[PDB]
């Protein structure tokens, strides 16, 4: 619906590498409409057909979707080549790395600020009827005021719920489960889900109750929330919007944030 001429966009700058080609930094200028910045995801010569619309299938599922913590399509280039979609810019990149560059140098605060916003494009994702299946903090991106957006459109044994893995069964449940590692990943500054351990050695712990434990000076009520996302049972965990309301809690009773072991 978004098809946009080749001649306004201006790409800029290698800024990454993507699981099919380079990513840009790049200015979209249409006739009368503002100059903006865009990232722009590529595919050069050298490719299948289902691996054409499997690229392209990104940008149509994410066309759908209009929030704030949902990254926006601006549009996208295919009767040329090479072909493109184009997204908004994400100035502070990938939220794992974020964190670890930036390692115990934001508050309890920001970092529930962060989490907040992930939630509630969840919450957004979860009424639309999506079910995203590879919510981790590598698929979070945060722009220059540190608002978290969800990207990854179009496995992950560690990210993943239990009943996901043995019955492949999806659902908006399982995704509050990897959301609670996403809490952990963020309030430990990007560590890695379980160090050590290998995908059997993490499912044959969970399996026999193991949890991991909270992140070094983690409010007790935040580690609680991710305990309550991680239960064996996917109906008793909480649902998004019971999730974003914990956190607004949080975040207006910052008294609560203080006590931790
Ligand atoms: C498998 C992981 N997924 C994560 C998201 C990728 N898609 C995507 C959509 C829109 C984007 C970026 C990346 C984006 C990036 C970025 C590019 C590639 C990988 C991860 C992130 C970006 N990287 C940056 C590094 C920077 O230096 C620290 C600054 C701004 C950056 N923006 C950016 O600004 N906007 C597809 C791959």
């Amino acid at each position: 619906a978004k098809e946009i001429d080749v001649s306004y966009v201006k790409i800029e700058e290698v800024i990454g590498a993507g699981e099919f080609g380079e990513v840009c930094r790049g200015r979209l200028k249409a006739p009368g409409k503002k100059e903006s910045c865009v990232a722009i995801k590529t595919l050069k010569g050298g490719y299948t057909e289902r691996q054409r619309r499997e690229f392209l299938s990104e940008a149509s599922i994410m066309g759908q979707f209009e929030h704030p913590n949902i990254i926006r399509l601006e549009g996208v280039v295919t009767n040329s080549m090479p072909v493109m979609i184009l997204t908004e810019f994400m100035e502070n990149g990938a939220l794992d790395s974020f964190l670890r560059l930036n390692d115990g140098q934001f508050t309890v605060i920001q970092l529930v600020g962060m989490l907040r916003g992930i939630a509630s494009g969840m919450r957004y994702l979860a009424e639309m009827s999506y079910v995203h299946r590879d919510l981790a903090a590598r698929n979070i991106l945060v722009n220059s005021n540190l608002v978290c957006k969800v990207s990854d459109f179009g496995i992950p044994i560690r990210w993943t719920a239990p009943e996901a893995i043995a019955f492949r069964k999806f659902t908006s449940a399982s995704d509050a489960w990897s959301y609670g590692i996403v809490m952990w990943e963020v309030m430990s500054f990007g560590e890695r889900p379980y160090w050590d351990m290998s995908n059997q050695d993490v499912i044959n712990a969970i399996e026999q109750d193991y949890r991991l434990p909270p992140p070094p000076d983690c409010p007790t009520s935040l580690h609680q929330l991710m305990l309550d996302c991680w239960q064996k049972d996917r109906n008793a965990r909480p649902r998004f919007p019971q999730v974003v309301s914990a956190l607004d809690k949080m975040i207006r009773n910052p008294a609560s944030l203080k006590i931790v072991a």
